[PDB]
């Protein structure tokens, strides 16, 4: 309806973690997709992707991963690596029958594909592909229409729970992992153009930005702050995310960079704003940039 | 008195999270000092002291940090097992130390028994002779307690326990696997002149009666150290075998105290597999399969 697209993917990445530590080298070990029908306005369980995957830098997942991606140990034991599953995921947009740039995945926030699936490609040497160049910030729509329909101040912590609590939707929970959020996103997004929101490819990712032209201000305790380890990511990653303005997307932008203007198998393949300021004191190096290979 | 000139005190440090036993516990520091019996001297100048790099767990959990006070940078420029562990042993031949004649020591049986034999099969590296016989401190420390008289202890570490016994300050230069060992050589010493009986008192084996029956399995052994150690006891090849002191000769050096042989004969291949514990793909244990024991 007030959607450019027939089919949006809701997109879940879960990863290996250590909460207290945030210069860790996050591989992928659960990859869920559900899609949804916009004309049809049909959630489609039933057109899934759900796989575990094998991590190969940290092998053994932390209790407090566990805990928190509900993923047992056993489970990613028998999981292929990123780069099989990977293939598998391509396969599938192709079994669907999906066209280039017809489609777009849906996140809960920029997480998943600015930064999860943009190192993993790193670890793999996989290229970025341009359906992940352009996406569907789900929680940045939801900041305009707390606006369009006036605020409330949330007692949820999370992007999901803020969404749920807003609406008043049942935190769903059965897998208690991956495709659980998936498909509580997914019914968020239902929910929110039902009540009239407008969703679209509202990030994209670029190879340049101005404001990475000046050294970071480095804080020494970042890798005990999320928000500080962010600020880290952002000039280390070499694709950085662009807001792009309700109204101004054109579905003819896939798959060409924003910036560069050049294709996206062009674009991406070197760092454009190499951080050096960052990785010349030996004394305190960043550990996921070391072993991904950024330096 | 002890008939060892040389004594090694040994420390490993690993990969680990507390919370979880289930884990494949990988060494990130290899650490040795000397102590000369005859002189009564423990040589600081004389040791072994390298980071290793890891290989299945490459990032250091917090709590491994915090625990071993060894930070990432570190490991990440260090050199695998394999390659240290050659350094070792290059070292060892470098100080003329003949085989045999020397013995290692340490506060518990957790870094031969568990950590080295651990490591040793993700390595592919046969265990060594001079790791299948050592010296367990704490447990000569506590054959002696009754010689020595009855103290109450507050400490729960062996290390913290001994030294608070001898009322001994705790060592924390590096605050590091270093530390184990001059705790541990401080403690050695405060010992032999107490009159201790210090020598061998533990053997690695390769067959034990009580392995013969399959284990009770204990559903949460995952979340408890001591319940965990009787699945280490199962998974593990070699069996700890104890020797009361005065029975320990020097020629039992290189020869398995059951099947009498040489230990480049036994030690190749695990003698009492617990097929038992890897029957269930529901609830596999994740340190035994990674490293390849099924
Ligand atoms: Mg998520
Ligand atoms: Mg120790
Ligand atoms: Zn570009
Ligand atoms: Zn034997």
């Amino acid at each position: 309806q007030h959607c450019p697209f027939d089919t949006l993917l809701i997109l879940d990445f879960e990863t290996t973690s250590d909460a207290a530590n945030q210069d860790y080298p996050c591989e992928v070990i659960q990859f869920a997709i559900v899609a949804y029908d916009v004309p049809n306005d049909k959630i489609r369980e039933d057109i899934s992707f759900n796989k575990y995957v094998k991590p190969v830098l940290n092998r053994t997942l932390t209790k407090n991963c566990v805990d928190f991606t509900g993923i047992p140990q056993r489970s990613i034991d028998t999981a292929d690596t990123f780069d099989v599953v990977y293939e598998q995921f391509q396969q599938w947009l192709i079994t669907l029958g999906l066209e280039e740039g017809k489609f777009a995945f849906v996140c809960d926030s920029r997480q998943d594909l600015w930064r999860i699936a943009q190192y993993q490609m790193k670890l793999s040497n996989i290229q970025m592909p341009a359906f992940f160049r352009q996406y569907i910030n789900l929680y940045k729509i939801f900041t305009n229409e707390m606006d369009r329909m006036g605020p409330k101040e949330l007692s949820a912590t999370t992007n999901i729970g803020k969404m749920n609590e807003y609406y008043d939707l049942p935190t769903i929970g059965r897998a208690h992992d991956a495709m659980d959020d998936c498909l509580n996103i997914a019914t968020i997004l239902q929910r929110m153009i039902n009540m009239g929101a407008k969703v679209t490819v509202n990030e994209l990712l670029t190879c340049c930005a101005s404001w990475r032209r000046q050294p970071l201000v480095y804080n020494k305790e970042w890798r005990s702050s999320f928000m500080d380890a962010g600020k880290i990511f952002e000039r280390v990653l070499p694709l950085v995310v662009t807001t792009i303005r309700a109204g101004d997307f054109r579905l003819e932008m896939y798959g060409v960079c924003r910036y560069c203007r050049k294709g996206m198998d062009v674009c991406g393949t070197s760092h454009q704003q190499t951080p050096h300021d960052l990785y010349k004191n030996e004394e305190d190096p960043i550990h996921f940039a070391k072993i991904a290979g950024y330096y």
